[PDB]
């Protein structure tokens, strides 16, 4: 939720006066790198003038600076206002508290307020070394902390025990719960990198997990995955994909994994929307056979908002929509990969909603899929996923998880879900 009107903000307003000392005002701001996004306080230098006043907290939307509304201004515009303020001069700040964090706007796992890593690290050490292992404590803490906070915990635990938190939990847990907790301990790039490497272990590759991660990850995410993957496994992600795929499926996976999709522009390119739609039709349903490289080219290179509009314009040319046309034109891992891709382009939270429903709908559970989605989307769009799930399937994601899983495993997943609908 965004609004550049102070008359449409719901939270509480806070007036504050700060003098810029030698180390700046003493706080870090975040947000504003988008068209419509707030500007919230990230961190406060506890020895700076910002933390001295005590009336500014993390998560406060900056409504105005020096009698000028900065709601809707970019990140570089309000940063130049505070830097032009010389040393010793005053700045006036109207803030607004009651909004989340922008980044984790639609996540289910939010940052824990009174965070104390040293207390968490001890409580987890006490849980580990309790006779019979206190799994409930380990689950209650780690699933109610942000991934950033779990990194501080693993650091504190290592300083205290001289042992890695991941190693200690590996030797204390087992089964599905172990997989959940160890996944939650990795950074998003680390977790995705490890999931990708696991999907390519052995001769037979898990094409379903490779497709899920490569198709759903963004340019920024894929950039970091590629960096961390070579860090961990001493090889480029691209080469491992080349080695474990072939044909057009390899072409599609290598192109997506580059994370070089065009970024969403400021102008809608209607002539190109229509030409790309026409090109997708001529290359498949219109003709005998399929021009797969043309599909791969358009669907990996255009920005997501662009491709959403070409798929609707594609309906003007083809009697089948893009999903139907994929099934009609192509088969196998290529078909699966295309289907997953344009699902992620049209509606990604719905795409995960269906993946979660598919993992639970039948006999047993596809735990590897369920766990990976609950872990990797808990701080991204879990709230949107839960909305699409409830709207389509009539009951909540929480309800299905509760039926399909049991034990501390279930409790961990339910925490990552974040509540009923
Ligand atoms: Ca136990
Ligand atoms: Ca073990
Ligand atoms: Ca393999
Ligand atoms: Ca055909
Ligand atoms: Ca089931």
């Amino acid at each position: 939720f965004f609004t550049r009107n102070p008359s449409e903000l719901k939270g509480k307003f806070i007036h504050t006066k700060l003098r810029k000392s030698s180390r700046g005002f003493g706080f870090t701001v975040v947000g504003g790198d988008e068209p419509d996004e707030f500007l919230q306080i990230k961190s406060l230098v506890l020895d700076g003038p910002a933390a001295l006043d005590g009336k500014m907290e993390t998560g406060d939307v900056i409504v105005s600076v020096n009698d000028t509304c900065v709601l809707g201004h970019t990140h570089a515009q309000v940063v130049k206002i505070f830097q032009s303020i010389p040393i010793g001069a005053s700045v006036d700040l109207e803030l607004c508290r009651g909004y989340p964090l922008g980044s984790s706007a639609y996540g289910s796992v939010k940052a824990y307020t009174n965070f104390d890593a040293e207390r968490d690290a001890l409580n987890i050490e006490t849980a580990i070394k309790t006779k019979g292992v206190d799994e409930v404590t380990i689950v209650n803490i780690l699933t109610n902390r942000s991934n950033e906070q779990r990194q501080d915990i693993a650091f504190a635990y290592q300083r205290r025990t001289k042992k890695e938190l991941a190693s200690a939990l590996k030797s204390a847990l087992s089964g599905h719960l172990e997989t959940v907790i160890l996944g939650l301990l990795k950074t998003p790039a680390q977790y995705d990198a490890s999931e990708l490497k696991a999907s390519m272990k052995g001769l037979g590759t898990d094409e379903d997990s490779l497709i899920e991660i490569i198709c759903s990850r963004t340019n920024q995410e894929l950039q970091e995955i590629n960096r961390v993957y070579k860090e961990m496994y001493k090889t480029d992600l691209e080469k491992d994909i080349i080695s474990d795929t072939s044909g057009d499926f390899r072409k599609l996976m290598v192109a997506l994994a580059k994370g070089r999709r065009a970024e969403d522009g400021s102008v809608i390119d209607y002539e190109l929307i229509d030409q790309d739609a026409r090109d997708l039709y001529d290359a498949g349903v219109k003709r005998k056979g399929t021009d797969v490289p043309k599909w791969i080219s358009i669907m990996t290179e255009r920005s997501v908002p662009h491709l959403q509009k070409v798929f609707d314009r594609y309906k003007s040319y083809s009697p089948y929509d893009m999903l139907e046309s994929i099934r009609k034109e192509v088969k196998g891992d290529l078909e699966n990969a295309f289907l997953n891709l344009v699902q992620c382009i049209q509606n990604k939270p719905l795409y995960f909603a269906d993946r979660l429903y598919d993992s639970m709908k039948g006999k047993g559970t596809r735990d590897k899929v369920l766990i990976r989605i609950m872990v990797s989307r808990s701080e991204v769009d879990m709230l949107k996923i839960r909305s699409e799930f409830k709207r389509k399937y009539g009951k909540s994601l929480y309800y299905y998880i509760q039926q399909d899983t049991k034990g501390d495993y279930q409790k961990a997943l339910l925490y990552l879900c974040g509540g009923d609908d």
